[PDB]
């Protein structure tokens, strides 16, 4: 199946961490293509900013709800909003993240708490509230993360470990729905380097490597997302899906279903 | 290089969840191998009875603190007060988990956070606060994991996100210390099904996989860990390690450090 513009068209999407970077670019997008959006983030003043951005490029509806994903009740009310102010959910696009710097660990253990609350468990959260009305729509959830999430690197062990959190979670959510027969997707976006103003900045002069475009990153997570894919892989190199794809561990998953007792599902 | 039982006479050892399970099999296999051991679970009275038992196998020493892995402080203060005990730290056993029971997750964020709190941020706690000990005697950490820390399956989301944590994180710090020549091992095990009585108990009537023996399973882990491997598998069939291996991560993470500023560490 190849996409199509059109398939975004009247669609009811959350954006999360939509002020900047990806989440902005997505925003930008699905407007282009006509969809109704709900964006957030903390900054009430840059939501403002993209929401009016958002209408001029032709979005059906676009809102905002400032607010930081540190707080499990905010993150969970904003789906009941967001849902509300559509009428429905099509598409969640979990994507925020909190802010880290790349430093050799040392001793920062309120660091990693803020990393899982923010990076991971406001993610599970938001799509436990947002569900009941995906099931419904026959709905996607996109999961935003790294290369950082699939393997190793120096400097990162707080986020690496969250982005590992949430391919470790959604996959068994996944699964879950495939055998429960509920039709709701969940695409795991493995993202290498991105232009990001934030990205660039933290790595500015300790990592060498080419980043690839915002604009390209954000279409093709919604392209992806709409094509109910279960991965998606954007990077400058074309190896990257071959060398993390892991097919060993697809085998594994298939196989070992055997051993469960059909009847719980 | 092969395993001999003497690299392990009077070495000092900390076992966590040591009152049953895997973690009593390792504090016993430590005994009769003739080390000093520090025992850690909730239960006083059970760390008492495994602690009665080692002395009587044979170890250098043995002693306990009782408490929980909820709380972070006393996961710091333990590594303090065992490295006291034993006038040092040779090997950290990072082995306990937080109750958990086969479901298709519904909701249950805060069994989700205390899954991760027990899990996750208590093994990075106690590593932080053992690191120093073991910077001294070039010492050893053992990381205990699962196939689902690895791989995917239904009803275990919680524990598998956990799971996949730790590898993002330790396998972060384990290329951290390599790359700052700091001669610390990280040993990350990934086990198989185990016949535990917690665990038999709560696959019963859901999955219908063979176990493997706990006694065996204790001493891979030790032999594992004292041999300095990076990853240990143990589990019934021989094709697991060639299946969850992974060796394109392992490519991408060597070639990936070229881009990283070498006068940072
Ligand atoms: N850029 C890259 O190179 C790169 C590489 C791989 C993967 N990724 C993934 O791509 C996604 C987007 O990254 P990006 O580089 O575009 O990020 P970015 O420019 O820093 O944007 C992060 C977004 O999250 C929001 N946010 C920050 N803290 C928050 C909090 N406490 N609560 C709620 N929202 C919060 C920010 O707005 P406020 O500050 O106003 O709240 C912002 O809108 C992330 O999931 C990241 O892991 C990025
Ligand atoms: N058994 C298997 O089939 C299997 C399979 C794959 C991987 N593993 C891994 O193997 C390791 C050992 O598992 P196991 O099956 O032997 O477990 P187990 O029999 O349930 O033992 C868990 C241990 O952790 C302690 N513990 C529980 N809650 C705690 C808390 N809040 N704070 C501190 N300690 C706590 C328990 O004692 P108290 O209740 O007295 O505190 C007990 O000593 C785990 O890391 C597990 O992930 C096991
Ligand atoms: C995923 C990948 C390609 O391996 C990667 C490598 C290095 C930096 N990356 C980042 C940023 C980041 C992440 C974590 C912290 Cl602590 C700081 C800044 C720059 C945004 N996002 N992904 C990556
Ligand atoms: C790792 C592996 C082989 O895929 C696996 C499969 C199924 C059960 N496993 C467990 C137990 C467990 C874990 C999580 C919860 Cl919620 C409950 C009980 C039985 C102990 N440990 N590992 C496994
Ligand atoms: C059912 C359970 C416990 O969740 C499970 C998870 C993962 C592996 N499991 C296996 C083995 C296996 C299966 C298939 C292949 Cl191709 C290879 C090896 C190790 C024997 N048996 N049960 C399981
Ligand atoms: C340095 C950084 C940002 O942490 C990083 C992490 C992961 C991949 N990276 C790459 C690519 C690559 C490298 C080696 C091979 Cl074999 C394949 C593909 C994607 C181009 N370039 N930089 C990085």
């Amino acid at each position: 199946e190849e996409f199509r513009p059109e398939m975004l068209q009247g669609k009811k999407v959350i954006v999360t961490g939509a002020s900047k970077g990806i989440g902005r670019e997505m925003a930008y997008h699905l407007s282009k293509m006509g969809a109704h959006v709900v964006l957030t983030a903390r900054s009430e003043e840059g939501l403002q900013k993209v929401v009016s951005r958002c209408l001029e490029l032709g979005a059906a509806s676009a809102h905002y709800i400032a607010g930081t994903m540190e707080d499990m009740t905010f993150a969970e009310q904003f789906i009941v909003k967001a849902g509300k102010l559509m009428g429905g959910l099509d598409m969640l696009i979990l994507n925020h993240i909190t802010q880290t710097s790349l430093s050799l660990f040392h001793d920062d253990i309120h660091s990693v708490r803020r990393v899982m609350e923010v990076n991971f468990l406001s993610y599970v959260v938001m799509s436990t509230a947002a569900l009941p009305m995906l099931k419904q729509s026959n709905g996607s959830i996109a999961v935003i993360s790294s290369l950082a999430g699939k393997m190793t690197q120096p400097m990162i062990a707080p986020y690496s470990a969250s982005k590992f959190a949430l391919d470790g979670f959604f996959s068994t959510i996944r699964t879950e729905l495939y055998i429960t027969k509920v039709n709701v997707s969940i695409t795991l976006c493995v993202l290498g380097l991105i232009d990001t103003e934030t990205a660039m900045k933290e790595i500015s002069g300790i990592i060498n490597a080419q980043a690839s475009p915002k604009e390209e990153c954000a279409l093709e997570i919604i392209k992806g997302t709409a094509l109910r894919k279960s991965e998606v892989y954007y990077d400058k190199s074309p190896l990257t899906p071959i060398l993390l794809g892991n097919p060993g561990r697809k085998i594994m998953e298939f196989f070992s279903l055997r051993y469960y007792n059909k009847d719980m599902f």
